[PDB]
């Protein structure tokens, strides 16, 4: 089974999952062996305190069964990190609004915008009315590249001048997805990160600014970070969470990259849905995540 994203997480499954087979074979449970696995659970960039968690966790657990060979630790990881990614599974409904705004955040160069296009062909595939809101408004040629892809798909982009206000075209593109029967209005930010109190404020006003509008507005808060930045992703989503609270998470890029294990440090240290995983260019590829799937997809070593 899953023989598709098992192929999508093939170097992280050097490291995790069916990776832990050959680590423990033929190996006694000591204070050696959990090292090693700590080892190669932090160079899978689980992060030092999710590591310590489940450390800490699998030692009392195996003690407490009195396991011997380190072969029996294996079901015990799996049982562990699949809860860790059960806490966050949940997807994204967008239901029942007019329109179900999402705001999107996240730093310039993580997948954000592709993002939002995969969004927008994906609910429009399933019935829905869509229009984007170009409130990177700084970025002259990230608002010229969203108009454009929004002609070549017949999608609606709200945008104003360069230098405008970001608040006030998302407040705009509000009343226009109001005003023309949008069922979802996604609207892009800036991702800048010099000077990072700067866009924290920034998307603080538009958040205020929304609620003029719609006081349920945004309905989400999604961030979207990148698998192959390691454990800036982790630091990314502490910021933006700590600024603004976010409701769902993407998780780009785990295709071809070996620090996939670095879910589960997103996972773990927020308790925030992870909504969807991008594990390839396709529109489809944009998954909704499921935690089981990815669990077996990680542990299985059959195909
Ligand atoms: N291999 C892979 N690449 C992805 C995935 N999602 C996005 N990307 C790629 O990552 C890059 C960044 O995309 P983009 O949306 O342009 O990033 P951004 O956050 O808006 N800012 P910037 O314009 O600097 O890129 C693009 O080339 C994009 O096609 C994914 O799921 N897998
Ligand atoms: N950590
Ligand atoms: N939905
Ligand atoms: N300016
Ligand atoms: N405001
Ligand atoms: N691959």
């Amino acid at each position: 089974g899953f023989a598709r994203l098992k192929r999508s997480l093939l170097k992280t499954k050097e490291n995790l999952g069916s990776g832990f087979i050959s680590l423990f074979r033929g190996k006694k449970i000591d204070d050696d062996l959990f090292e090693e696995l700590e080892e190669q659970l932090l160079i899978a960039d689980v992060g030092v305190e999710t590591t310590r968690k489940i450390i800490t966790n699998l030692t009392e657990g195996a003690s407490r069964k009195q396991l011997r060979d380190a072969e029996a630790l294996y079901g015990l990881l799996k049982e562990e990190m699949g809860e860790i990614l059960a806490k966050v599974d949940e997807p994204l409904n967008v239901e029942g609004k007019a329109p179900f705004v999402i705001l999107m955040v996240g730093v310039n160069g993580v997948g954000k915008t592709t993002t939002i296009g995969k969004l927008a062909r994906q609910f429009e595939q399933q019935g829905k009315s869509v229009m984007l809101a170009a409130g990177d408004t700084f970025r002259a040629a990230a608002v010229e590249q969203l108009q454009v892809w929004g002609q070549r798909n017949n999608i609606p982009v709200i945008a104003q001048h360069t230098g405008a206000d970001s608040a006030s075209v998302i407040f705009d593109a509000i009343q226009a997805a109001k005003a023309r029967n949008i069922d979802v209005l996604i609207a892009d930010t800036a991702g800048r990160l010099q000077n990072k109190s700067h866009l924290m404020e920034e998307l603080k006003k538009i958040v205020r600014v929304m609620k003029k509008l719609d006081v349920e507005a945004p309905h989400e808060v999604m961030l979207t970070i990148d698998a192959s930045t390691g454990q800036n992703a982790v630091s990314q989503a502490k910021l933006f969470h700590e600024a603004v609270g976010l409701t769902g998470i993407t998780l780009t890029k785990l295709d071809g990259t070996a620090k996939g294990g670095v879910i589960f440090s997103v996972a773990d240290q927020f308790g925030i849905p992870i909504r969807y995983i991008g594990v390839g260019e396709r529109i489809e590829d944009l998954r909704p995540f499921k935690a089981d799937d990815f669990i077996e997809a990680l542990f299985a070593r059959e195909d």
